[PDB]
């Protein structure tokens, strides 16, 4: 197994995946790695799986279609793969915890939103359809461009908006198109 956590690239105490090499965090896997299940598989090898049992899962979708469907398990586990996803990247500590606002020429948003706070609403099942992960994922980064305005800062919401897109439309098998 890897040395370093897959999530944050840090040592610690890690949880080892059994039946692949990737190693985690307690609170960086998520769900949270679980208290017992030997063996254990990390959320990479239980989305690989559901592939493998539906190869036709892979066919392409249309997001519309892929939004209105209700939370069951396999959307679940899905969109806690897609937050992991976007907490992979190291940029994601700027939009991790409960912002504030106060910048002369900006209002705060209407609607605060941040990632441990999605990650909180997956865990409690708040959410019923994948339509309202979603919804909160991009108001992330739409609250972060509104606010920062013509700051180069308002870069970092793109970037990382283009990190949540790409993963969404590969976990969810959207139809490609240009
Ligand atoms: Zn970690
Ligand atoms: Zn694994
Ligand atoms: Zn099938």
């Amino acid at each position: 197994n890897s040395n370093i956590c897959e999530v944050c690239n840090k040592w610690g105490r890690l949880f080892c995946c059994d039946t692949c090499p990737r190693s985690f965090h307690e609170h960086c896997h998520i769900p949270s790695v679980e208290a017992n299940k030997n063996p254990w598989s990390c959320i990479f090898c239980r989305i690989k799986t559901i592939q493998e049992r539906c190869p036709e899962s892979q066919s392409g979708h249309q997001e519309s279609e892929v939004l209105m469907r209700q939370m069951l398990p396999e959307e679940q586990l899905k969109c806690e793969f897609l937050l992991l996803k976007v907490y992979c990247d190291s940029k994601s500590c700027f939009f991790a915890s409960e912002p504030y606002y106060n910048r002369e020429g900006s209002q705060g948003p209407q609607k605060p939103m941040w990632l441990n706070k999605v990650k909180t609403s997956l865990n409690e099942q708040m959410y019923t359809r994948v339509e309202g992960f979603v919804q909160d994922m991009r108001l992330i980064f739409h609250n972060h461009k509104e606010f920062y305005r013509e700051d180069k800062f308002t870069r970092l919401g793109i970037q990382v908006q283009d990190i949540f897109e790409k993963n969404f439309r590969n976990i969810f098998a959207i139809q490609e198109t240009s």
